[PDB]
């Protein structure tokens, strides 16, 4: 039994480890890459599509899924199993990574080809595939998101996919995995623990309290799969104190994944899924607003506040918000409220670093609204939930995160009796 990481080896993006073993090969994980390895989703893949047995998808982002359509378009026509959650929401992010692409390595009748094998695969329900068991476990990540439990030969792997942050409210926390003989892990945020949750979401009431009732404008860049609507659920079970004021999801994308969430409700934590018994939709929150086109999104701009305004791209690569920005951050009645990670020497960052000014879509924008970062509110089980996590097994592979946060996380590990590496591109590891 081995596994070979076939991407984000020492990266975030490119999400996809081949398991050799009981005579089969299972692919986990087929996501692209993105920002600079962008262009790596038109070199190959680095084994032969034809020759795997069967696919499993922990979550649909875009980087864990995204290579799915490359897959079938080079042969591929095996099963390709994910919960019933990340079945649907996979087909929004295809659909629109289609769309909105400049350099397709892959076209429709690739999506729909892989659409076409996607089979549902339940937390606890076992494959069977030669000698080999496998099962997905809870890992709180996205609605549907699971880790990889693979067993055969009288071994025991586990692939962690994304760990979610167990400290917000939206989705349950993560399972702990079984004892295993290997545990492939991210390693994402392996150098610091993240803000407490609770804080973070109290400096957010405020800050939306003084701006709105000041009459001004919340922007919010965020991504649309889950993010935004966390933002929403915030808004939802606090608008009762909060001043009245639109509150403009300016993501069509991210409505269509909003539209969606109703029939995941099975799929979030007990405190969601009560709500959702009273029959209340908690990702509404009174004044909500998506806005479809460019039109009325450019109307915003020019209107005045109160209103909260979400929108993407969630780390500024372009997108809506862009436009936001531009128009909003010169006004000093304004805040930017950052809520997912701004990646160094990013458009994000440039502004954290509070200069006089910065260079948004060809000109030169005096940065007079105020900034904010609401770190409680990042994405992965941050260092210290990693090390609970990986607690108490013997060998682990590190994958999913920038070289140095892996190294951070594997020093702690080392330095606790545990076998840890950094996994390689291509060379595959036994288990
Ligand atoms: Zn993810
Ligand atoms: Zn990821």
């Amino acid at each position: 039994m081995r596994i070979v990481p076939f991407g984000a080896a020492r990266e975030v993006t490119g999400s996809a480890h081949l398991l050799l073993a009981g005579g089969r090969r299972v692919l986990l994980d087929c996501g692209m890459f993105q920002g600079k390895e962008e262009a790596r989703n038109h070199a190959p893949f680095g084994f032969d599509p034809k020759e795997v047995d069967a696919v499993l998808l922990t979550h649909a982002h875009l980087d864990h899924v995204g290579r799915l359509p490359k897959l079938f378009r080079e042969g591929y026509r095996g099963p390709v199993y994910a919960t019933r959650a990340t079945v649907l929401l996979m087909e929004i992010v295809l659909e629109d990574a289609l769309k909105v692409m400049d350099e397709p390595f892959f076209g429709p009748e690739d999506v729909e080809e892989a659409l076409g094998h996607l089979r549902p695969l339940e937390y606890g329900e076992w494959l069977r595939l030669g000698a080999l068991s496998l099962a997905f476990g809870q890992a709180g990540h996205l609605p549907g998101s699971a880790f990889v439990v693979a067993q055969g030969e009288g071994r025991t792997l586990v692939y962690s996919g994304d760990l979610g942050n167990r400290e917000k409210d939206v989705l349950p926390d993560p399972s702990l995995p079984p004892l295993a003989d290997l545990v492939l892990a991210e390693g994402t945020y392996g150098d610091r623990p993240h803000r407490p949750y609770r804080e973070t979401v109290r400096e957010f009431l405020e800050i939306l309290e003084k701006t709105l009732s000041q009459g001004g404008k919340v922007l919010i860049p965020t991504f649309a799969v889950e993010r935004a609507q966390e933002i929403l659920y915030v808004l939802y079970t606090h608008g009762h104190r909060l001043p009245r004021a639109p509150i403009y999801l300016d993501s069509p994308m991210a409505g269509r994944v909003l539209s969606l969430y109703p029939r995941l409700v099975r799929y979030f934590s007990e405190e969601v899924q009560a709500h959702f018994l009273q029959g209340k939709n908690p990702f509404r929150p009174a004044g909500l607003e998506v806005v479809e086109h460019t039109e009325a999104s450019k109307a915003l701009n020019r209107a005045p506040g109160p209103m909260v305004v979400l929108a993407g791209s969630g780390m500024l690569a372009g997108g809506r918000i862009l436009h936001h920005l531009k128009h909003g951050l010169s006004d000093p009645r304004n805040a930017l409220v950052f809520v997912g990670y701004q990646p160094q020497g990013g458009l994000g960052a440039e502004i954290i670093a509070r200069p006089p000014a910065v260079r948004i879509l060809g000109e030169e924008v005096p940065l007079r609204a105020s900034v904010h970062t609401l770190g409680g509110f990042y994405g992965h089980a941050g260092q210290d939930e990693l090390l609970d996590w990986l607690q108490g097994e013997p060998r682990v592979v590190l994958v999913h995160g920038e070289e140095e946060k892996l190294l951070a996380l594997g020093k702690l590990l080392a330095l606790r009796g545990q076998e840890v590496s950094l996994a390689r591109f291509g060379e595959g590891v036994p288990v």
